[PDB]
């Protein structure tokens, strides 16, 4: 299935100029921001989906992630598969590693308290991460075989919720400027 979801959230800090391009294409140009998440993908995430993308521009200046990003409810979990980043490589409680799509990823968990989620301004949730041990080259067609992540996570006690929300290939930033241009299919 083609992408059917456009994610465009900013906490309102700085400038986040997001363009919803044709098909699965988007771009972001941002300046001195708070937190934001922009991307294209699917209204309902699947654990069996292979996400394809091509990041024609990946130019964070400061903290930004180029990442699969999604949520589940029941329970409320946010998840990431981080392929590249800027000045900050996100880490947490180390769980193990997983190999997928030509890369090796570290597996981490973190928890957020009284923080914004898909359920409100001030909620508590767990975050599951696969973070690539080195930045993935950008500019060619790339794949995230998400089932590999889901399976590794499960084997390390990290179960996703039963009610799947959005699933996008995102540009996320915090306290940064930058430019990205990504197509997703
Ligand atoms: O940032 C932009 C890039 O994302 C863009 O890359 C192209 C993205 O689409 C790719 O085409 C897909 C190939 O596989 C098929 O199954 C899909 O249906 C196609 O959408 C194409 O190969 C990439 O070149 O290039 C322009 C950049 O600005
Ligand atoms: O459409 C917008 C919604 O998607 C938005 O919902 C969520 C708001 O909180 C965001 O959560 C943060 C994501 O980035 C992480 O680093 C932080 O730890 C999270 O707090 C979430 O991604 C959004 O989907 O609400 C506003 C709507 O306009
Ligand atoms: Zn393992």
């Amino acid at each position: 299935a083609s992408t059917d979801y456009w994610q465009n959230w900013t906490d309102g800090g700085g400038i986040v100029n997001a363009v919803n391009g044709s098909g699965g294409n988007y771009s972001v140009n941002w300046s001195n921001t708070g937190n934001f998440v922009v991307g294209k993908g699917w209204t309902t995430g699947s654990p069996f989906r292979t996400i394809n993308y091509n990041a024609g521009v990946w130019a964070p200046n400061g903290n930004g992630y180029l990442t699969l990003a999604g949520w589940t409810r029941s329970p409320l979990i946010q998840y990431y598969v981080v392929d590249s980043w800027g000045t900050y490589r996100p880490t947490g409680t180390y769980k193990g590693t997983v190999k997928s799509d030509g890369g090796t990823y570290d597996i981490y968990t973190t928890t957020r308290y009284n923080a914004p989620s898909i359920d409100g301004d001030r909620t508590t949730f767990t975050q599951y991460w696969s973070v690539r041990q080195s930045k993935r080259p950008t500019g060619s067609n790339a794949t995230i075989t998400f089932t590999n992540h889901v399976n590794a996570w499960k084997s390390h006690g990290m179960n996703l919720g039963s009610n799947w929300a959005y699933q996008v290939m995102a540009t996320e930033g915090y306290q940064s400027s930058g430019s990205s241009n990504v197509t997703v299919w």
